[PDB]
């Protein structure tokens, strides 16, 4: 239901730091070993995917359609990041949550995430037609 | 740094940047379509802004992303080139704010805003290490 909360916990391992998001990037190579924003985004989206799985009919999946978050503190490997996903809206294919994350020491970021339900087969065909 | 200057960053998406590769430990992600993940797009927009900012940092500085607010409007399989365009909006002390957008050669795939903060790398690393268990 709208206003209901779902929580998801994740101990950050060494291979979720900045240099592991883009090993191809010399520009990130030497960066301090902290949980990457892109991996925080993927953990927030993962919490919302687990929260919505009962809503899916067979054949369906979902895609992230927007992310709007802050990243307010840094997290080295070893701390547990808890994400809280509070459902904000559910209408047809369209779902939205307020997401927030804290590492046991600091609040690390919060904001919103929107997803859309998709038909997996139809979607994969559209993907194939723009695949080289 | 010049406000309103645009920087482009081009990246051919390889197979290892699909959703399942962002969290190999997620059974939910393991079944998703083979398309570039939102968290990888966030990192690529950061990377573009990091390259744009580099020649104007002092020795020993770098930066952190402090906020991102973007849409993801179309999905991209491996083998297309994602071009990120980053446009500087403002510089206020350590804070740099950008308008970002991305297209994969076929479709527009997302747009919005991103902010960063300049950091002294060694100082920040030493502070990080102190909150490490």
């Amino acid at each position: 239901r709208v206003g209901e909360r779902f929580t998801h916990d994740f101990v950050v391992p060494p291979h979720k730091t900045v240099r592991h998001l883009y090993p191809e990037s010399p520009e990130f190579a030497e960066f301090p070993e902290v949980f990457a924003s892109g991996f925080m985004v993927g953990l927030m989206e993962w919490a919302c995917v687990r929260a919505m799985a009962p809503y899916l009919e067979p054949g369906e999946g979902s895609l992230g359609t927007a992310i709007c978050v802050t990243h307010t503190a840094a997290t080295p490997p070893g701390l547990t990041v808890t994400v809280t996903a509070e459902l904000r809206s559910v209408e047809g294919r369209r779902l939205s949550w307020r997401v927030s994350a804290h590492d046991g020491v600091d609040e690390i970021g919060s904001g919103t995430h929107e997803r859309a339900v998709i038909h997996l087969e139809k979607f994969n065909a559209k993907v194939r037609q723009k695949t080289p």
